[PDB]
């Protein structure tokens, strides 16, 4: 017996479909499940609108990450520019059977769904340049000082069409974000998405966001993850196939430099000596991210060969993008206000 009978053993509230709550919300149907709790579908019969509500766990280490959300979602849908609509409105909250609610306005299936969808084949490279200055324009609403909005959590999943037909987005889950100012924690972002100074145990910034995009856009375009690493030390290896050893000055001031490196005697680093010398990465810098988009073969595993929307030109624009959004060095990493300027976006 959990919660007077209301909750399962996973601190969920145990959704049961066309249930009425507090005479006005009609409960239709369980949409998602996270780390965070549900997500359902709802009537709202005082607005007459069909709205998503956010089901928190019923436990306090959840309800007080919540809360964070609830106050950064409140701070950006109150801002006054119309950058704001790239991110979800939250309509409202309230405590409902001891868990918090959030009401969000409805929206569709994220992209993730949409790279199923193609059956991994990827989406144009026209869609995703529509993706990418969406998103763009997202981070740099994040940037504006006033707020100094880390979403920390940016993938696939978190990325939502407005419409399922339709290819506007928006940007949900504001669950582990942070401001500037603000950080609490170090294990932080979906791994395949995670951003080297994270998996270094540095400080991190907006930046962190930017990295996370970089490999969202390239996903989108080849159907799957950049770096599918099954743990951090497969993450950074992974990283490091495409893009070599991190610079010097970041290792020498990376608290977990010697997690995956080791520093030789004349200053430079190199990965960590691996078990009787088995042989399990591409030597650094030799998975070619030219390759892995196919920019003078046909894009992404040829599979664009003959179409229109792919020339050469389009994927080397695309290709140096997606390389200064995956600078190592987070002081330098493109930003969005100069990524929007980007020739890649110049149609
Ligand atoms: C349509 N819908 C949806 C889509 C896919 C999966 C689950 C729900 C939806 N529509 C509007 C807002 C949200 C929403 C706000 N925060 N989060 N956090 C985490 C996950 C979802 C959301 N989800």
């Amino acid at each position: 017996v959990y919660n007077d009978g209301y909750d399962d053993d996973n601190y969920d509230y145990i959704v049961k479909n066309g249930e009425k709550w507090m005479d006005r919300y009609e409960i239709d149907s369980l949409i998602g499940k996270g780390s965070f709790g549900q997500v359902v579908k709802a009537y709202d019969r005082v607005e007459q609108e069909w709205v998503a509500i956010k089901i928190i766990k019923n436990k306090k280490a959840f309800l007080n990450q919540a809360q964070i959300e609830v106050r950064l979602l409140e701070l950006m849908n109150k801002h006054d520019t119309e950058m704001k609509y790239y991110i979800v409105h939250l309509k409202r909250h309230f405590m409902f059977r001891n868990h918090l609610c959030l009401v969000f306005e409805m929206l569709s299936y994220n992209l993730y769904d949409l790279l199923r969808n193609t059956n991994f084949r990827g989406v144009s490279l026209n869609l995703t340049r529509k993706f990418a200055q969406q998103m763009c324009t997202a981070l740099l609403f994040l940037a504006t000082p006033e707020l100094s909005i880390i979403h920390c959590d940016l993938k696939p999943e978190n990325i939502l069409l407005c419409n399922p037909k339709r290819s506007a987005i928006k940007i949900v889950d504001f669950g582990s974000s942070c401001q500037l100012g603000q950080r609490i924690y170090q294990y932080i972002q979906s791994r395949f998405y995670r951003s080297p100074e994270v998996l270094l145990g540095m400080p991190y910034d907006l930046a962190i966001d930017m990295w996370s995009l970089g490999c969202i856009l390239v996903e989108m375009h080849t159907g799957e993850p950049l770096f599918s690493g099954a743990n951090e030390v497969d993450q950074m290896n992974k990283i490091v196939e495409v893009l070599g050893i991190p610079p010097a000055h970041i290792l020498d001031q990376a608290p977990k430099a010697r997690k995956f490196f080791e520093k030789l005697p004349d200053g430079t680093w190199n990965l960590k000596k691996t078990k009787d010398g088995k042989r399990e990465y591409k030597p650094p810098g030799t998975r070619k991210l030219h390759n892995i988009l196919g920019v003078e073969t046909g894009g992404p595993g040829g599979r664009r060969a003959g179409e229109s929307g792919h020339t050469v030109a389009d994927y080397l624009k695309f290709k140096d993008l997606i390389l200064r959004m995956l600078d190592y060095d987070p002081k330098t990493r493109i930003q969005p206000y100069y990524a929007l300027q980007h020739s890649f976006f110049k149609k």
